[PDB]
């Protein structure tokens, strides 16, 4: 693994801590000078590691993906790389209070996050996808599980390096697409109106094919309004062309985000 000065940063600056997740390892951190303007100064981060693979092809393979893409506010970004002197380090961004979907279920009322909150998440998961799609990256895999929180409520999007959230032309013809991610988000947007929700309830997986090839649709959550679930369902239309682009979603949703945040 060749030296990128970069992104090399010094493993003698890095200390571990207990492991975070689960499994490939993403572990507690504490780094100490990743601002250059502070060298001596310490935060928290996430370092993704490698003691029983073969796989280090593909933990580069992210590493240079992450690389590649660039930085944005909502999606998981790339901090350092330790490549020499030791095993192979990841070091990325922290998300202090876990994906999106436990973020939502933790803060449900019998309401701590008001509702321009929400439309503020979903509005911060749309421009880091509109991001990724500029930046040639299908995820395709987008739910709520893949969205992380930091504290400071940022919305980010996680390995861009199941059946409920594929769009049809996935499941039935493994035909993976900017639109399939779109159909994926609009199953999103209905996890976060349902504030962490499982999508299609009590639907047994192998009827929900038929129930979308029959032209049926998830109903609308309780206390959502018109132009979301409308949102919602032009996501979640069949032909993949007749879907919005993450550009429409973005306008859409700063439109409904600015509007909410009045009364
Ligand atoms: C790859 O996705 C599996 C794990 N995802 C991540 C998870 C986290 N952190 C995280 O979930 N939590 C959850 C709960 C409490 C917590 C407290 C501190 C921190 C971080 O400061 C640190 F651990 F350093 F990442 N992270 C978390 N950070 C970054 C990533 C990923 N790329």
């Amino acid at each position: 693994l060749p030296l990128d000065p970069l992104w090399e940063f010094p493993r003698d600056r890095l200390v571990l801590g207990k492991p975070l997740g689960e499994g490939g390892q993403v572990v507690r951190a504490e780094a100490f000078g990743m601002d250059p303007a502070r060298p001596d100064q310490a935060s928290t981060v996430a370092v993704k590691m490698l003691d029983n693979a073969s796989d280090l092809a593909d933990l580069v393979s992210e590493m240079e993906v992450m690389k590649l893409i660039g930085r944005h506010k909502n999606i998981i970004n790339l901090l350092g790389v330790c490549t020499q002197e030791g095993p192979l380090y990841v070091i990325v961004e922290c998300a202090a209070k876990g994906n999106l979907r436990e973020f939502l279920r933790a803060r449900r009322p019998p309401g701590p996050l008001s509702f321009p909150v929400l439309v503020s998440c979903a509005y911060q998961v749309a421009r880091g996808m509109q991001y990724l799609e500029s930046r040639k990256c299908i995820h395709r895999d987008l739910a709520a599980r893949n969205v992380l929180v930091t504290e400071d409520n940022v919305m980010k999007i996680a390995d861009f390096g199941p059946v409920k959230w594929m769009a049809p032309e996935a499941l039935f013809d493994r035909v993976y697409t900017h639109q399939s991610d779109v159909w994926s988000f609009g199953i999103l947007l209905w996890e976060i109106f349902t504030l962490g929700g499982s999508p299609y309830p009590g639907i047994p997986v192998e009827e929900l094919f038929s129930l979308l090839r029959e032209g049926h649709r998830m109903d609308r959550p309780p206390h959502c309004p018109p132009e979301l679930y409308g949102l919602m369902r032009e996501c979640w239309h069949a032909a993949p062309s007749q879907r919005p682009t993450f550009k429409q979603l973005v306008e859409a949703l700063d439109k409904v985000l600015l509007a909410v945040s009045e009364e």
